[PDB]
């Protein structure tokens, strides 16, 4: 979740421009963002983001069951830009925003906003109220064309903060050998146990949680790291970059 | 504690199933819950929950020493279901339950119960006396197969409501540089103070409470937010789910 | 803006005499400046500048729309000359000067004045109240014929300090190929996305902000750097040079 990024990465955007969500949300899926080409200083504007996907397709949940997807994002704005205060957000805009609670990536990064998890059904499109800075009061900001970086995700990740794989990813053979057995993990607790008899005769047992479907058969020989299941993931992460000009007014 | 969730989260369960304890109890540790396949209306059934862990493995305590772990949990029951009143719990069951005090998440949420902190050595397994609602009198409940969500934790968390870290977690360098000095935080209580000479001459001192162990030496160089200690945490949070059929008496 | 020059160029005039505004305001447009041929020591005189342009012609704004042009300038006076303080400017002149706030290029360069952005509608002609030095006190100056350099602009520039293009300039193809598609960058705010399929099947997408007009069509084949739009710029930067004699009054 955005909280996983926050708790494990001080900067959500890596040197090459990759947003850290990608370190765990391994599938790529297009997203979009639009902001006005230009805005006056100390003015509230809207950032409209889209995280499209097929609402009819459900995902594997942590409990192994199928369910709806949820969305989240991280928006990296120029230094000085901030989430617009509620007292600066017009009712018409609060209406478009809805019941969302944008938060700064950290108290020391008010220019980086996150939100989520929130229902994909209702928030595949979101509006972010942003307050532009004033170069006349903030020496760290100028009347320039500034880049804006966006990262948007839908669906559960493939790996956890501890490095363990979630049940929403591909599982591969720990060793090469003949599959001598495939046992159902339980009755309520789905999953499987794949026994691989190595060339030396030792048997290893690979545990596979419920979620992914097996693509291997008993008696089948597999190579080490060969996929033993398909990929159950139906979600993905996408990035988009845009820009905005902080106008320099004067009459 | 379960109270932290109560004081900070209105709903302990998020849309995808994640239970809020996960926000501060970063370690994942399986748990189990079992209830009868079905139950008649207005009847007391027992929910048996387990929070297994090696009782021989001591955890880091707040004072810096190693000691026993406590357990806690949040149980999400369908509306209408509540803790069975004492006058409805048979002597036999009260004896199994023990001196546990299950409390509603809030006065308006009797269908959500919590317990803890309580000694894991004595409560690694618990019995919760539940009273099934009566569709005949409660129109908000019907004869359906109802889900039951459980979240159980053992061991101290890694972060508090305000973001501060406990001493039962990993401490990382607050800045990149070379460790020019490592001093004891407390002469007698342990803990450390690692002085890091930044790449700009400026020296910073990172305080490390007693509890975790240092994995860096004097003169060593470290990167921004690089592990200065191990991860002392031996506990964990886990979620389990189940279901029960609210039976309609024939005749 | 004049501030871009101030923040990026220590000296607004290069050795060859080109004024730094020209590094970003690529269209040359005549300007005029007049100062009397001579002035007495410690005397307030006027510099009358003209930044002519067709007031009926609107320019492209940063937001993509059309609007008025702002003007600004840099005035390089001989060492010792400065903006005449208010107490030394006759109401007659202050009235001509209007509500303009001439400022030194930097605190150390009182002899170099800048102003703007200000509306060209009202300030296409400006009056600058200058105080001549006195070789009797400022021995760094004498009774000579001194050069004066002027740089005046109107309209938005073509490139920012970081090299990014503004939307008030020509956009060219990033690579040679055939335009396989042209879509709106913004559904309601304009702008375009030109898809160029180059020889080896690869496709690149050039983003053109709202402002310039496309001079190309889908199905058309272009060459690298070939203009994809017109030049929306209707403003311009001009320089002028004059001189003034610091008189040595009979004694
Ligand atoms: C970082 C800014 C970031 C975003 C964006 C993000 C979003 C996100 C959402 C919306 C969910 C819920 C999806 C759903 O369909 O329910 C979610 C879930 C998981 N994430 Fe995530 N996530 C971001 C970053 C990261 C990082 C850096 C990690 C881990 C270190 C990570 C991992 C995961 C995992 C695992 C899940 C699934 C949780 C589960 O229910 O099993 N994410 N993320
Ligand atoms: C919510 C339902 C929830 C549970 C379950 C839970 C349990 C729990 C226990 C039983 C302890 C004590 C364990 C021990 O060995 O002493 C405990 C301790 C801490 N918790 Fe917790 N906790 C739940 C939720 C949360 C939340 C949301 C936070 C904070 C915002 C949180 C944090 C912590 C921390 C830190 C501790 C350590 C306290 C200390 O001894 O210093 N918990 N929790
Ligand atoms: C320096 C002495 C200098 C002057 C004079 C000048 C003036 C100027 C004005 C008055 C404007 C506003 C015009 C309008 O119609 O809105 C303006 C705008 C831009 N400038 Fe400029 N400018 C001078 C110098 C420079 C320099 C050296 C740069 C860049 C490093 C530069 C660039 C631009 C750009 C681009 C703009 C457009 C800003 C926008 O509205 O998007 N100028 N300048």
């Amino acid at each position: 979740y955005p909280v996983f990024a926050q708790q494990n990465y001080a900067n959500p955007r890596e040197a090459n421009g990759r947003i850290v969500c990608a370190n765990c949300h391994l599938a790529q899926k297009a997203v979009e963002i639009e902001v006005p080409q230009a805005v006056l200083p100390d003015t509230v504007f809207e950032a409209v983001i889209e995280l499209p996907y097929d609402k009819q397709v459900k995902q594997v949940l942590a409990n192994g069951k199928k369910g709806d997807l949820n969305v989240g994002m991280v928006l990296i704005l120029p230094e000085g830009f901030e989430l617009a205060p509620p007292d600066r957000v017009p009712a018409e805009i609060k209406e478009k925003v809805g019941n969302l609670y944008y938060q700064p990536y950290s108290p020391e990064q008010k220019n980086i906003l996150v939100v989520g998890p929130v229902p994909g059904k209702k928030y595949s499109e979101m509006v972010v109220p942003i307050l532009s800075p004033d170069p006349a009061k903030n020496k760290n900001v100028s009347y320039l064309k500034y880049p804006i970086y966006f990262g948007g995700n839908r669906g559960r990740g493939q790996v956890y903060p501890d490095g363990k794989k979630s049940n929403n990813t591909i599982y591969n053979a720990s060793a090469a050998g003949k599959i001598v057995a495939i046992t159902a993990l339980s009755e309520k607790k789905g999953g499987f146990e794949v026994s691989i008899e190595k060339a030396n005769g030792e048997v290893v047992v690979d545990k596979i949680p419920a979620g992914p479907d097996l693509i291997v058969k008993e008696g089948q020989t597999v190579q080490a790291d060969q996929p033993l299941t398909n990929n159950p993931n139906v979600g993905g992460f996408g990035q988009a970059e845009t820009e905005i000009v902080l106008q320099n007014p004067a009459r």
